[PDB]
Formats: structure tokens, sequence, C-alpha cells
């Protein structure tokens, strides 16, 4: 298993950039710190700059569910960049988007398209306040929405993973507006709104976590936050930016049942390019600038590019079978590891809704951030490494959902298990 | 002059997105109301949804300095694009665009790539605090930061342009970190660290201001704000997402010879699409993650697409007389709105540096945001809407610097003064 060229460029990139990459995660701190530099990917399968091929099931951490390249996808924005990549002035495509995720999104009734899963938490952080007239934001352990100043507080992703907490960075101030509380725990939630009344502008959270591993909330959980909200006048959102298209058409919200009252999107909506979104209830969205005075901005936001990479995923997404056929070889993986590592001895434990799953090192069962902590993070990495060497390429990290996508077939699944068996045969 | 496709498609904008956009400045509220929806952009002209043609001078607002839809610049696009639009992890471009970023910049030795220049500030605003512990921030009232909290105070862009306070839904907690001192004021800001020994992060500001319209530094200003950072042990932070590459290559602090501590980049860095950066001393950048304890990530930053247009773009301005060339055409038509000002017998003023300029209606001079606002918006309301019908298009705001592009010809120059003439002969 050669990884020469991979080591060479990102020796190279660690005299370049932060830690040698554009985003924490990827220098595979959590998982013995030898990340394998992509040259291309496509389908369900990505390629090293070594020539190694894998079995993907990171998908760029959550945009390729259609498949990392689709023709269909590529095609449609060869076309669209002969007419330019960004106007600066409004164009047909924002208007079609915004359309079809108003349709898919069931609390989401007007959008405005931001470049970033962080920029849409970041604005949609400010109309809770704006709209509601309160400071306060209630956010759950291990949950991450991107990064700032009064906000980054036992986040998840890169910091959910190194016992990282809040900050560094931010001023010893501004975090005094969020509420943490553990994840599942409603009692923890209603014991913040009686003690800060009228205070609270609202709870946000990871309809279902992908960044502290998988954790599904358990019954009730949902249904309670949205009832607790309504109670206090305080808003419910939902950051699908991972959920969001990947969990069902539309998300988690759509699949659990659970209505919030602004939703943050992300990844899948921009099909592989920098897109984010967030919309909710009209009345809301119409403080944002320049309807209302809450000012947000943003210079390639809905650029024709993005909107036509979203316009044509979604429309992929949209075809019989889509999620079925995700659920399907998902729940096959998914409870395929969990047996192989039953067979092998291995604690372990974990599930799947639709193309998300997780898989931890640790009997559990995991509910919250405190739980998934328990993972043995040894055996995880020398498990990652293994996999990697038997071509499969997982996340880089015990606190990362993996991914699933329509590109990927039986066979791969089959592979996956006969390298995952070969794997924790050994550990 | 027709418009009747844009206005159907921007009435059913409003229905979707906040004020039918998907950035405030779009709206063309202090303009007329009725924004033109862009169907393609070519060189250095858009073309309305109604056929109409423009001689843009907006460049999506900085981006398309090489002009738009550079053919170099689709193509490489296109070629990349076969490889997957997004890795997820390391990819050799990061390296390439890094090095050439390092390169341009003289404050820049190390940078991390984000989506946007909103993202850019955001961060870099996080490591002037952790880097030296210290909460407050000190910017100019005018300038435009990004939508990040912090800079929501005395903002310009969209925020002065639609007349808007500083927006609501930012904790009072956090603003109060914001030290806010008019442009071009030196003893604003020396009374500023005397009054918060020990508390002052640093200044951050548009080394040449764009978002109160035009507006370059007054002799000393810029050395003055070094002198002081330096003293008070504070960094000196240039925003240069719109000066950078435009004002020159290494942007205004190459220009001015002023080298700042930190310096955030967007724009014309992403060619076309979401990209921005910052960087700056290796010793400051050094805290970021996963290098060090500040937390700043992004799921699509340094992804192939963006790095393959930042490359294209910046190999193009680095050839012979690129900056040269738009000073020259710039200057021409800088100097033939002023002269045409004059024997119409307009008060007016205005300047430019490279491919950027300012044309305000006062007589001026205009050294900060309160000069600025003494600008006839009445008129210039009508100048824009006359040039657009004489189909110029011009920033729909009297608050946003114009911008050239490598694709301008001297005969675009003369098309747009003589439409120029005929509007101001009028109004
Ligand atoms: C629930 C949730 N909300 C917001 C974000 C942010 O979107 P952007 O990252 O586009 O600003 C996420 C991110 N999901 C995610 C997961 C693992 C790594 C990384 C990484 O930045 O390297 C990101 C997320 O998982
Ligand atoms: C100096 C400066 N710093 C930061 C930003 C922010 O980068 P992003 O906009 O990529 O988040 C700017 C923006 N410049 C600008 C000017 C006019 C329109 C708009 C608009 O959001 O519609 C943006 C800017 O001009």
């Amino acid at each position: 298993f050669k990884t020469i060229k991979s080591d060479e460029i990102f020796a190279a990139a660690q005299k370049l950039m932060p830690g040698g990459v554009s985003s924490p995660v990827r220098a595979f701190k959590s998982v013995g710190g030898q990340p394998i530099v992509f040259d291309r990917v496509k389908d369900a399968y990505a390629w090293d700059v070594d020539g190694n091929r894998y079995i993907d099931y990171v998908g760029t951490w959550g945009p390729a569910i259609c498949g990392h390249a689709h023709p269909e996808v590529i095609e449609a924005l060869k076309v669209a960049m002969e007419k330019g990549t960004s106007f600066g002035a409004p164009c047909a495509l924002e208007n079609v988007l915004a359309e079809m995720v108003n349709d898919a999104v069931p609390s989401i009734e007007m959008v405005r398209f931001v470049n970033s899963g962080t920029e849409a938490c970041m604005a949609v952080l400010r109309i809770m306040r704006a709209y509601t007239g309160r400071d306060k934001i209630i956010k759950f352990e291990g949950c991450y929405h991107g990064h700032a100043d009064m906000f980054l507080v036992k986040a998840g992703s890169g910091v959910a993973t190194l016992g990282l907490p809040s900050s560094p960075g931010v001023p010893k101030k501004t975090t005094a507006n969020t509420l943490t509380t553990p994840y599942n725990d409603l009692e923890a939630v209603k014991a913040l709104f009686a003690e800060n009344p009228g205070e609270i502008a609202g709870v946000i959270l990871e309809p279902i976590v992908g960044n502290s591993g998988f954790i599904v909330p358990d019954a009730g959980f949902l249904e309670g936050l949205r009832e607790i909200t309504l109670e206090h006048d305080a808003l419910l959102v939902f950051d699908e930016v991972m959920t969001g298209f990947r969990i069902a058409y539309g998300g988690v919200q759509e699949k659990f049942g659970v209505t919030p009252d602004l939703t943050t999107l992300g990844k899948i909506i921009g099909g592989g390019l920098p897109v984010g979104a967030y919309g909710g209830k009209r009345e809301i969205m119409q403080l944002v600038a320049p309807a209302g005075p809450m000012y947000q901005a943003g210079t390639l936001s809905g650029n024709p590019l993005a909107m036509t990479a979203g316009i044509k995923t979604l429309e992929l997404l949209r075809q019989p079978g889509t999620y079925e056929y995700l659920d399907q070889i998902t729940k096959r993986l998914s409870d395929g590891l969990l047996a192989i590592a039953q067979e092998t001895g291995h604690a372990a434990c974990g599930g799947q809704v639709s193309g998300m799953f997780g898989f931890f090192f640790t009997e559990g069962p995991v509910h919250n951030y405190e739980d998934a902590k328990k993972s043995d993070l040894q055996k995880f990495s020398r498990f990652h490494r293994g996999m990697l060497e038997q071509g499969i390429y997982l996340a880089p990290s015990q606190f990362e959902a993996g991914f699933t996508s329509l590109a990927h077939t039986e066979e791969d699944i089959d592979a996956t298990l006969a390298a995952a068996r070969t794997v924790m045969s050994a550990l």
C-alpha cells in the first residue's frame, strides 16, 4: 500500500497551510496523522494521487449523494459555465432552485442562498435573535453548525474529536449567550428554559447527529423540543446541512414528521459546489435584508453554477426509488459491519437511516456525545487504517457519520464487508 | 428599453427569497427598485434576460477582473470537473493556489482557504483575538467585512446603501467589543487605544475603501495605523477581499507599501467561484486548527474547482501589463466622467486606482463615510437608471466602487463616456 505521493504533497502542504489542510478533520490527526491526497473521484470511488482506488464512504462529507462526478451534473455545469460563472445580479436559476427547495423542505417557505453551511448557520442564528428579540441560544454537546465567536461551544466535527470544547479564538463573553445541553436530554433543555425565562431565542440542533458519530434522536426527543419551544415562544431550528436531502428528500423533519421554524441546508444542495441555504416560516424570513433589517449578504450567493449543480442534483434525487436504494444498501452495510464485529469479538454499535450510517467501537448504545466518547479510538484508528489499505475510504474520525451514494453498488458493499471482516479479524 | 422579463422574474423571486434576491444590494432599492436579471455575461458585457446588452462595470462585484467567462478559465474548469468538483480531502491544487497566494501577498506567509470573504473575515477576527488574547476590535465606519456579527457596526456596502442601522440579532455583548472610528481619522484611532489600554486585539480595515463608495486613504493613514498597532502590540488586518489582486497583484499592501499582520482575500481569488482566504504571519496562522487550538473548518474549502479557477485567474493576472492596462482605461473612464460632470454643471468628485474607481455626486472631496453620505443620491439614482438605458451597467449604489476588467476595451470606455455625456446632459 503505497502513499508516497500523498506524503510528499501533504508534507509540502503543511508549510503553506495550517496543518497542511483547508479543513481540520482532513489532517487525519484523530486516526494516525497520515492523510491521502485525492486526485479524482467518480461514482462511489476515489483515487489516490498514488493510483490507489478506494470505495468512498465520505462522499466529500455529504454532497456526493448521487455519486461523485455524476455525468448529468457535470454536463449541466459544462453547459452553464459557457454563460459565465457569476453574475452579481439575479438570475433565473435562483428562482428554480429556490422553488425546488421550498417544495422539498416542509419548514421552508422562503429561502436565502448562501455559500456554505457555516454561512447558513451564522445567518439563522442571527434571525433567531432578530425575530425573537432574545439573545440566548440552546445547542447540544457534540452538534456542529459551523464556527464563530458566540456559538463555538462544545461543538462537533474537529471539535468533538480531541475533547475540544469551545473556542479558542472567541472572547470569554460571547459564548455566554449560548446554552449547551446533552443531546437527547429533554429534561436538561426544559431546565434551561426554566432557568432563563423570556431569554431563549430558540434551540438549534442536528435533527440526526452526524458530527459526534451517528446519533439518532430517542423517541419523543424532537417532538419534545418542538413542544417546549412553542411553549416559550422560542424557535426550533433544524441544522440539516448534513441530513438535508440525504435522510429524505425533505430531510429529517420530513422523515420523522417534526417541523422546525427555520432550517439550514448545505452540502447536497450545492451538488458538489459551495452552496448553503437557510429558510423557514415566511414571517421570519421577512426580516432578512433587503426585505427586512437583518443584514446578510454574499457576493457569490446564488451564482448560476451552484444553482445549476443544485438543481440537477435535486432532480436526480426525485427519481423513483432513490431513498429506498440508499436505505437498502446502507442497512446491508451497517448490519454487516455489526455482524462482523460480533463475529470477530469486538464490542460495537451503530445504525443507519437512509444513506447515513455510524459505527462505534463501544457496546453502547450511543445516545449522546458522552456515550460516543466511550468508543475505543485506539481500535478505530487501527480499523480505519486497515480499511484504507483494503481500499475502503472511511471518515478519518470516530465522530463523523459515514455516507452512502446512489453510485455505490451491492458489489461495493460486499467488497466493503469482505474488507471489514479481514480488518476486524486482526485488530 | 424593455425589462419585461426581468420584472417577471424579480416579481416571482420576491415570493421565494427575502427581497427576491440572494444579496441585499442586488435589489436596486436605492436606485429604482427594478433590478435587471442577468442571463449571461462575457468579457466586459452582461446580457439582460430581455436581450439588452450592457457594458458591465460591476464585474460580479470584483471577481471578473479578467473579464466574464474568460475562455482559459472556463476551459480549465471544464477539464477539472471531469475529476469531480469536491473531494473532502486534500488535493494538489490547494498547494498550488496556496503557494501562488503566499508569493503574491506580502503579509501572507501561510494561508487557509475558505468559501467567502465573510468566512475569511470571520475567521481572521477570531485569530486576532485568539492570538492577542484581547477582545476589542477597531473597524471603521463605512467599511464592510462580511456579515459576521462583530462586523455589523457602522457597516458599509448594503447596510449603507439601504440606510440600514447596525443589524439586529447580534447580542449587545458581542457588538460591545467592536470599536469604531471614522476612516482616515488617525486621531480617533489613537484615542481608542488610549481609552482601552491592553484591550485592543487590532484594527481591521479596507486598505482602500470600496463599500462606502471609492475612498483612498489620506497620506500617512495606513502608515499611522501600522505604527500605532505595533506600539500597542495590536494586529493590523487588511481586508483585501475587494482590493486584493485588483489594486495590484499584491493588493493595496503591495501598492502602498504597508504590510499588515493578517489579510483577508476573496472574489478574484475564486475566479468566479465561491472562494475566500485569510493568511498572514506564520506565528499567527499557527493557531488555526488543526495546527493550533482555534477551530475553523469548511466542507467545501479548498475544493478542486475553486482552486482551479483561482489558479487560472492569478496566472492571467501575472501576464505583462495587466495592471498598467487597468489603470490606463480606468483613469480615462474616471477623468472622462468627471470632465463630463464639470461640463454638464454637476458637482462631482471621484478617483481611481487600477481597475477600481468611484464617482460621487458631491463636490467633496470624500475622505470618509460621512463625506460620502453628502452625495446627491436622488441624482445618482437618475444617473444610474439613465446609464442602464444607454446600455451601461453600474453598481446600483452610490456606496459601491465600480470595476474595470482586462476585457474592457478603449471602445467600451468611449461608449461609456458617450453614454455618460448623454445622461448627465439631462438629469
Ligand atoms: C450539521 C452541520 N451543520 C453545519 C455544517 C457546516 O457546513 P460547511 O462546512 O459547508 O460550512 C456541517 C459540516 N459537516 C462536516 C463534517 C465533517 C468535516 C467538515 C469539515 O469542515 O471539514 C464538515 C454540519 O455537519
Ligand atoms: C472589503 C470586503 N470584505 C469582505 C466582503 C465579503 O465577502 P463575501 O461577500 O464573499 O461574503 C466584501 C464584499 N463586497 C461586496 C460588495 C457588493 C455586493 C456584495 C453582496 O453581498 O451582494 C458584496 C468586501 O467588499
